[PDB]
């Protein structure tokens, strides 16, 4: 490994190793995804206002976070909080939009049903996302050779299924695509009976990586619910048919092909009905159907990089979806 590195104000860092920020992020990614993260450092970033975090792979500076330590966000925003006399603090990142309020009118609006997040588990939410998308930089073959090891001294013989039809590269390919989209690979029994089952009929990595989420469909499920409701943007049949019809095929794989004028304006109607809402990409997903659910999330992830993409087969069996806008 080489060290992840936290730039955190000089004000703050005391608070930060007190509270083991460091450790405790490791900790809670390994829960929440399965997988080692390298040592985080903190480091005093120079000139950064109280309320900033830098992060750093490879000494790279890869993304800068707005948590304001001393307030607490309301993660379903709605202009009804302001008819309660609460003026949040207001930051804008991409076009996500973020709202801080006080412990105080935190702790009102607990009891009027919104859900409140300390800037903490924000902050944790927000370095997730970015290492999981970033899975690539530390998360390759050496560990999933690894996380093999420790799966054959329990399963031996499924690891020798799976190993007649993928290769170890394979499997660490398949993991990565799991983990690049947001999906967990702490439960390494499921997905490699799930490849066990699909391995052996599909040899393009993508189609498999598909499979082996729709074999998943309950535990992705489950994961983006987090322990309350799974807030969804719906892809219309009307958006979902101009892709499907732009699918293509030459020899190798399927691609999407869409008039450059065809993919922009699909751009500006996603653009428009999100800049409608006031949660941030990162709480919500698009549903679409499962043929076209790939082509979507490369289609938005240049410009809308937080925000998955789910099908409808993966909530099939959920009971908490909540719906909220069409597009």
């Amino acid at each position: 490994t080489v060290p992840l590195i936290l730039l955190v104000p000089k004000s703050r860092r005391e608070d930060l190793e007190k509270a083991q920020l460091a450790e405790r992020l490791r900790s809670q990614f390994f829960i929440d995804y399965g997988v080692r993260l390298p040592e985080v450092l903190l480091r005093d970033g120079e000139g950064l206002d109280d309320n900033s975090i830098v992060l750093l792979i490879n000494e790279i500076r890869v993304e800068q976070f707005t948590v304001y330590f001393d307030l607490m966000r309301v993660v379903n925003y709605s202009d009804e909080v302001v008819s309660f006399g609460i003026n949040p603090t207001i930051h804008q990142q991409g076009s996500s939009q973020y709202f801080w309020v006080t412990h105080e009118e935190g702790e009102k609006l607990r009891e009027l049903g919104y859900v409140l997040r300390n800037a903490l588990d924000e902050l944790y939410h927000c370095l997730a996302v970015t290492l999981a998308r970033n899975v690539n930089e530390y998360f390759g073959i050496q560990e999933t050779k690894h996380m093999l090891d420790q799966l054959e001294a329990k399963f031996p013989d499924l690891l020798k299924e799976v190993l007649r039809h993928a290769t170890v590269q394979r499997i660490s390919e398949v993991l990565q695509r799991l983990l690049s989209e947001r999906v967990s690979v702490r439960n390494m029994k499921l997905i490699m009976e799930a490849l066990a089952l699909w391995a052996p009929r599909e040899k393009d990595v993508i189609n498999l990586v598909e499979h082996i989420r729709g074999a998943m469909a309950r535990y992705i499920c489950h994961k983006f619910a987090n322990g309350g409701e799974l807030r969804a943007v719906m892809v219309s049949a009307e958006v979902e048919d101009v892709i499907r019809k732009g699918i293509r095929q030459t020899s190798g794989s399927t691609f999407l092909s869409l008039d450059p004028e065809a993919s922009a304006n699909l751009m500006d109607l996603i653009t428009l009905k999100l800049d409608d809402l006031l949660i941030a990409h990162k709480d919500l997903v698009l549903l679409t159907s499962v043929d076209v659910r790939r082509f979507i999330k490369k289609m938005i992830e240049g410009r809308f990089p937080d925000l998955e993409v789910l099908s409808f087969g993966e909530i099939a069996d959920s009971k908490s979806v909540n719906v909220i806008k069409t597009i």
